[PDB]
């Protein structure tokens, strides 16, 4: 029985209609056009010269509205401001296809969709999980900066990521729309070290519930570890603190298996499945959220 | 690794999705110009679903028997049946119709799916048409009429319309010429599904991806020719390998010949013996040569 658990993205049409190309002097990258505002990474101001230590405050003061051109794929720039690692440009036409939206900062273990773009043209979409060291996997080439990540609630888009960087191990990071870089990385072309990754406990738990729902509950036992005992165990064993949610509780009702029983299962499975499989895997999986499992397996 | 399950942006296709209702049944349709395509079992009452007479159902229908709703409503002015699909004609041409073709895909080909419910796009993912003509993905009740598609240039190729779930939880559907992949039938009955196989050309692509990422411990000078590997594939659950320009480009860039990777595959099939390739301990066959070119090179 194939599970039905797949990496699934939100439809990107609403976001595709907001993607533009932003150019400053020699550099070009993507931006997000919402109403009369265009968002993009501030390193579009940096010339290839000074990328290893740009003075962004200095670059900004050196700019005029005429320093920027936004091309859609006719937008005069009439304002420019900097917000953390982002530019907040103002243009004289409101995007007619602006969706309803909010901004959020995702937390580790949450998933979102990314629309990868090059020169203002959407080219691909995929789903990522914000890792406990605040990097993401995904696929991003040169020219992808300014690609955006988002979730959907209703037909409301929650914008949460704007792409900035590749890290040393090949993972990626970017800004939230308040200007802050996920993981405190600097938007400078300087070697930087990401922290060690961990297993997202709550996603692992959702995945075992997915397993149970699929008729694989061989790992379930009456044994229970409390959330508190687990969370102390987790410090020493490369797991995140478990945090319960309504979404997880609904999987426990549906299956009749308590979160504490799966916390115990994780302590045992973490040393290996000992020859057994779960959902065709020999390792614990943590890139499926409880929402994914409710939505994809129970249509909730 | 840099190699991920990546779908085509779905906006061009969202604009074409509608809901089609016929009596009790409701599902999704595809609205292109003055035509709305949908699975013909929208005509079947729940009761008669195990062996419908689609020919008799269609003659009993009038144009008012189909209701079509966008998320406006669209007046049906013609109805016809093409294999397992209905071809409805509506009096409004979809003003956001993309340039499109209807090409049937072959095993090993990957395409994007836009999963919809009651005419509303709700998710997108990428699947591989397996050698037994099934796909995986995620399809719940209400998902029939969801479409699979690729985009080459400005042109969308529509290649799949969702019809059913098999007993093992895989899925299958129609091409837009009205044929069902794998000649499954659009009847609610247990059906014999052929045995799966590894898609050899996709395994080669993935090995090239490994090479491109600095993981080449498995490459030897030894070679196995295409014809020899294909005789072996018959006995070991692999598809015939057929090269393409896209694979040739991976060979050019890495300097590793196809034939070296076919030898490697014959040896890696018995076990990696404690090694990993791109984080994996089994052969991966769900990424195409085109995927590897695009995601690791930009072609
Ligand atoms: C913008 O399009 C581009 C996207 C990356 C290119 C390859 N993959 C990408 O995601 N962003 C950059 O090139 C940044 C620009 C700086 C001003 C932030 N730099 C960068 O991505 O590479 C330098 C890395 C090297 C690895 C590291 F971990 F050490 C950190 C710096
Ligand atoms: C249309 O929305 C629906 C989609 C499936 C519902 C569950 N997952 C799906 O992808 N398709 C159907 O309901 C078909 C209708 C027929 C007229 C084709 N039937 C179906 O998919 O389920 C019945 C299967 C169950 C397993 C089996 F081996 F017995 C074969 C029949």
């Amino acid at each position: 029985h194939h599970s039905g658990l797949v990496k699934m993205s939100h439809p990107s049409g609403d976001v595709e209609a907001c993607m533009v190309q932003v150019t400053c002097g020699s550099m070009t990258l993507n931006g997000l056009w919402l109403d009369n505002t265009v968002w993009c990474p501030r390193h579009v101001m940096c010339p290839a010269d000074q990328l290893s230590d740009p003075n962004y405050d200095a670059l900004l003061i050196s700019m005029t509205n005429h320093s920027f051109s936004v091309q859609k794929h006719n937008l005069r720039v009439v304002g420019h401001a900097m917000q953390g690692t982002l530019l907040k440009l103002t243009v004289d036409v409101a995007n007619p296809s602006t969706p309803a939206y909010t901004f959020t900062t995702v937390k580790p273990g949450a998933a979102f969709s990314v629309l990868a773009c090059y020169n203002g043209r959407p080219t691909g979409t995929f789903t990522v999980v914000m890792r406990p060291n605040y990097t993401i996997k995904g696929s991003f080439l040169c020219g992808s900066c300014g690609s955006v990540g988002y979730t959907k609630e209703g037909s409301v888009i929650n914008f949460c990521y704007m792409h900035q960087m590749e890290l040393a191990n090949g993972t990626h990071t970017g800004s939230a729309f308040d200007g802050t870089m996920y993981g405190a990385f600097m938007d400078k072309q300087v070697h930087q070290v990401q922290l060690t990754d961990k297993y997202c406990s709550v996603n692992v738990v959702a995945w075992l519930y997915a397993a149970i729902l699929n008729g694989c509950a061989w790992f379930v036992k009456p044994n229970r570890t409390s959330v508190v005992s687990f969370n102390e165990w987790a410090l020493a064993n490369q797991f995140t603190e478990f945090v319960g949610t309504q979404s997880v509780d609904m999987l426990a009702v549906k299956t009749g298996v308590a979160i504490e029983q799966l916390l115990y299962a994780i302590q045992q499975l973490y040393t290996g499945f000992q020859g057994k499989q779960i959902l065709g895997s020999t390792m614990l999986e943590d890139e499926f959220t409880p929402e994914d499992v409710n939505m994809q397996i129970m249509g909730v």
